[PDB]
């Protein structure tokens, strides 16, 4: 996964792609995706 308030996507983001299982893929901008 990703850690809380850490990157899930991105729009030039290269790491995991998946929410902690205590956080949630959201979207704070439209080049930042936030784990929540
Ligand atoms: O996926 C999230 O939790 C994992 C541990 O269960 C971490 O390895 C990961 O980087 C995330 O924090
Ligand atoms: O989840 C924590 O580690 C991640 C990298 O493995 C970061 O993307 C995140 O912001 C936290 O620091
Ligand atoms: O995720 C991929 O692109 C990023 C920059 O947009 C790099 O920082 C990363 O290491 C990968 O190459």
């Amino acid at each position: 996964t990703q850690s809380h308030y850490g990157q899930c996507g991105g729009i030039g983001y290269s790491g995991p792609t998946v929410c902690a299982s205590g956080t949630t893929c959201q979207v704070l901008n439209p080049y930042y995706s936030q784990c929540l």
